[PDB]
């Protein structure tokens, strides 16, 4: 029964003890309970309002107090980046490790459009871990999308708890600390790590006011604070590893807050998904759930898009995606429902893809009626900066083979003397 | 039949006799076939290349050989904006007058952002003509949107002739020369004259790069010459009033042509509708056609929408248009059949306009049928309503608010609206 | 008279040493005892490129006035002329034998709105026979003068500046000045700009340098009156003439900065674009000043020259091309004679061509340019320009009833002949 | 022979059999002939419509049909990055090598904003091949201009075949297969493979809406299609590496298209020069054919200017280009007319240059009327970011180690007496 405040984007506000935000200001010399005003500045003071993400925190203990960090031997992610390689990639479900391995030991680097050492764009992993935290960490690197597939997540943050299953996605902004507890014993899902400008909604277009992720279907978790007494390890993600201090109190100890900058969760089943209702197949731009943008308008350093059940009624139709070939970087990811639950496939700049021989010869064949996809729920990430596979990846055993031979059986179907 | 030039935008290239085009230059001194270069510019010199609009025209006779124009007597444009009304109005389709009338004398005022002497924004016409034009003519304050109705136009331009049928669009750049003939001996059909920005394709924003008016559709004629000799009247549209001169030539005399400011053609049965394929009803700014924009970004100066056949899937949805009250302003029409929000009233050549804040929606009757409903996959067809929807307010017509054809008793189609309301039980 | 140069700069200049607070604007203890006092050409919030301001340093504070009244002499009052599609031209403009200051002789051609609503771009021709008895500003926007007979000593608040045909004079809205004519009469063009403030335009690819050169731009310095006794204040505001008397100086500012400011430019000085191989270049190339408007590419008014230049282009029609136009075009003459116009087209005289309006050469022109061998050619001696606005131009009664008004401008015209041949290439 | 069809940024249309392209829609159930649909994206699916590059294909077989992609033994860009040099560089014409070399063997690497590995920016070769080539080609890296300087080119790509002379350029879009054949036994020439906003024409300011490059002279070759069976080799170049795998079918095989992401040629003769009609000499961005964007605007990633023949009028002026120091990068050759055609120079960073004593000399001294430099093409690739000289341009014969000299003999004439 955790509570939730609805709104994407909003200026929330939440207290766990009446009255503890300061009414009419910021930074009172008396704060109510005694507590300290902390400022969390996600974005640059100056942004347009529209783009600006800051939270106020009202706590038991500043952050500053902790001491140094040190670099901790464990780093899962310090592995090299994989050689060039331009095939097109399929994996398999990542095994979860037998090794105790909480939710940050447990990235597996995948793909990335930069070296761990020098965050830039969007890194991918796959999480495996059957550990719950038993430490709070924060992302100095950048923001963090979580796409549970296997296994709930009760997320405790500095700004409250909330709990994300499969199908649902949570968002955790950088530098933000929290705890992960594994509800289900073990968990495995994916990762998009956003070094640049914070996930939000797309511009509609046409589609206009309403539609695809609705702002209300945004939830935030509402104060929460711990008042552990005894040791707490504080760890931080820092140009790709891992360095930790040992505090002697709970960090997550926020009292109230008010703001922009939050961690929030939404159900991919309340996705009010847009498509065609004539003909042809729309593209997959359509199905954008929240977007990374550039400095460069129309093209996202991410889009984030699902392929959720839906009605199909294209008519004189080739209904599945069609061939082709993109500039921009296509990692597929299957949250239920060759390519199963928790696999991966990755293809690259200008790489062709499309249906195989017996999606082809099915779709050109079929008795096209209204029809519903049901019980499936993939998504993309896709990038404009190429992603480069990890050396992990390119060597694990998950890793299939023979993944050009899917469209190895295609045949020539021209005739010229016939239209 | 007729050929086309395909692609929305194009700077397109074409010429009558072999290499009337110059080639490598817009301006020889000895241009081909001893012809006049002529530059048509659709916009400023300083647009955006992608806002550009212009047109080089290679021609027998310059326009600027013309007499002083005069003030025809006759002038379909001059009446007074009506009374201050900010009633829900809707009007059955207008008859066909029975006097002598061409295209440019049959426009029927119908609303206006302003008044006809003072174009801003946009203006209404519902077009009714029983005579093929025997005249040229060009509007000079604006863009034209046409929406036959019935009847099918042969549209004679500067850059070639196109057809244009119910069920298909055409547009006509400001200052261009044209002539109507009607092909089934009358004609009718809507009219925006657009007095802003060009239409152009909507920003598709995640619906990406396919969809909706595809541009391959946007069929521009190819070029083609009169070499007519003797009388022939050229009337203007100017600060809503009709002017005139006699020439002694065809001023459609344009042998060969390049560029973007062009006529053009629209069928509405190829527009690649976009909807819910899960549940709700999607605004209708997802059926934009065309738009035309202000300095205001995500505001036009007006978005041309249509209803087209189209699937209705949406689950545990009430189906039909939401109730709504608007900033906008939205004038419907009706090509052929029937509107999925209405029940009788609305008939082709019909028209309604709900202004500024006016509530709007679904009837008793269409409420209790949708929430009744057995939902299931139902494809609406036969039907092509449209609406010319506007930021700025439309002001009737005088002769809109006094004519025969306006409905008395609009208002009693919401009457009978009951409550359903009950606060003991979700 | 000296000057400081540089288009757009934050200005600084004192006609008395430390008149001008250093460090600061608002001094408790001004220098010499003056009133500080900020003239805002623009918003606050403007971004800073385009922020018009200035800090004055007066001996008297502008608020010292009594009621303005409107006077019973309206020169602006005139009413629209009535519609009217056709292609304009007039002859040179006389000068009145009534006494006639700078303000009072304002001939109104053509308008984009009323008077009373003033938006767009309004112009005026002025003859004046008198020099300025008073001192006047204008509430209804910037003044962009174009002498073409008769040179003038125009004193503003931030100091003098002269100006003689081929130059050419801005004056800020709200700024206080006095005109005198220093050959006896004058006559000339106004663009009256009620929108953006005109500036230098956006070079494209023409890069860095050229065109009109931000150099070549001049701001007078300061200069201040101390004159006891009676003189005549009159506004402008929504195309009225309004007064009252004061009995100081108003062009009393000893030491003034920043950005708002008068300045004059010599065409002659202009950087001339142009082909360099073949056709014949829009003549937006030729761009002196322009004020945009919130529509980008689409400019409220450019203000365009036709200068001194060499013709170079081969296997071109040299003159312009025929031309419609969605903008609209109003054309002058400073000196000598045009390239599109053989005849009926005087220095003062004025053309009009509005929307759509089909123009172009006439056959003599024509026939000349086709004809012609093509060399290298130094057109010279000549000076024309074009106020070209987005909105429509609405003749004024008075443009429209004036004896100058030429009856048979078509004409020129009438005599193209059709040269086509579908036989021969 | 080869037709054409005109418009910078058209949407085209091209169908090699009547009626292949279906009409109404992209996507048919049954599609004319029995041909598949490929969807090319050149650019994000959000870009503006004006920014939007993409082409729908109809072809006999699918691009996703191709086993394995693998790394080619023989490597024509794998060499080093020179060391930091500030110096002015020259360099003589690049000798034609005796070994077999096609076109895509044959890029020499002259100098590029970054590394083979990490494409970004610009970078800029000299190709120089002596065999038509017996394969297909399409690079992952960039969009190719090529600037030919010695013989004719026949380029057959998936869009249709066009040829390019010297004093012509073309341009082939990022990821489009093409096939290269020399008319004339062997090819040297210039290329600008752009990493960035793929080249368009520049924004005209006062110009206005006519002139420099004028739209209607960008020519797109019409459909042609090949049904040769036997193997084929299909090449790729991604980040910086040749990789191949082999066909049973010629991958040029598209029987229709439609769309705006299309291959190109431009005759440099039909450039609408402008510059001074009075006096000074304008700055050399007037020159501009084709640019490539940044996000920031007013800075490009590159210009394409060109120095054509044209008409000097300044009077009172020094005519040759003035002393001069760029923020710009400068790079220079030659087409036709110590710097020889094929010939390049390369002022970097704050690089002082401008003209020799010979030429100031005689320009302070001559008798100013109208002349018209003919019978000579030089053009300049400028970037933004600084080009480093790759290690094979830096020890190459052809790099002129004197260059410096050239300017040794400039002599003071101040005179603080006489103004
Ligand atoms: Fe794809
Ligand atoms: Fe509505
Ligand atoms: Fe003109
Ligand atoms: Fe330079």
């Amino acid at each position: 029964d955790l509570h939730y405040l609805s709104g994407f984007g909003n200026e929330f506000a939440s207290e766990a003890l009446p009255g503890a935000l300061p009414v009419g200001q910021n930074s009172p010399q008396k704060a109510p309970y005694g507590l300290y005003a902390e400022l969390l500045s996600g974005t640059a003071f100056t942004m347009a309002r529209s783009e600006l993400r800051r939270t106020w925190l009202y706590r038991i203990r500043p952050s500053a107090l902790h001491p140094r960090f040190e670099r901790l031997a464990r780093q899962p992610l310090g592995g090299p980046l994989g050689g060039i390689n331009p095939n097109r990639l399929r994996w398999s479900p990542q095994p979860i490790p037998a090794e105790p391995t909480d939710f940050i030991e447990g990235w597996l680097p995948m793909a990335a459009n930069a070296g761990a050492e020098k965050p830039a764009g969007v890194s991918i992993y796959i999480y495996r871990a059957n550990r719950s935290m038993e430490r709070v960490f924060f992302n100095a690197d950048g923001e963090l999308l979580l796409v549970p597939e296997q296994g709930r997540l009760r997320i405790a943050t500095e700004l409250g708890v909330m709990e994300v299953e499969p199908l649902e996605i949570a968002v955790i902004p950088r530098g933000m600390k929290f705890r992960v507890e594994l509800l289900d014993g073990q968990a495995r899902g994916y990762i998009a790590e956003n070094h640049g400008a914070p996930l939000r909604l797309p511009d509609l277009g046409p589609i206009g006011s309403n539609g695809l992720a609705n702002p209300r279907d945004f939830l935030t978790p509402v104060a929460h604070y711990e008042e552990a007494e005894g040791p707490v390890q504080l760890v931080q993600k820092f140009l790709g590893e891992h360095w930790a201090c040992e505090l002697q109190h709970s960090p997550l100890d926020v009292v109230a807050w008010h703001g922009s900058n939050v961690p929030y969760k939404y159900d991919l089943r309340r996705f009010n998904t847009i498509g065609t209702v004539s003909f042809d197949h729309p593209d997959p731009s359509i199905f954008t759930v929240l977007t990374s943008p550039t400095s460069v308008h129309g093209m996202a350093n991410m889009d984030f898009v699902i392929f959720p059940p839906r009605w199909m009624v294209a008519e004189n139709t080739f209904r599945p995606p069609w061939f082709h070939r993109n500039l921009m970087n296509e990692f597929m990811g299957l949250i239920n429902g060759g390519f199963l639950p928790g696999g991966a496939s990755l293809h690259g700049v200008m790489s062709a893809h499309g249906p195989d021989a017996e999606t082809c010869e099915k779709a050109i064949a079929a008795d096209l009626a209204p029809h519903k996809i049901d019980n499936t729920m993939a998504f993309m990430f896709e990038t404009s900066q190429v992603l480069r596979p990890s050396l992990q990846a390119l060597e694990c055993p998950q890793l299939q083979a023979d993944y050009d031979s899917c469209w190895a059986t295609l045949p020539s179907t021209f005739n010229p003397n016939r239209r």
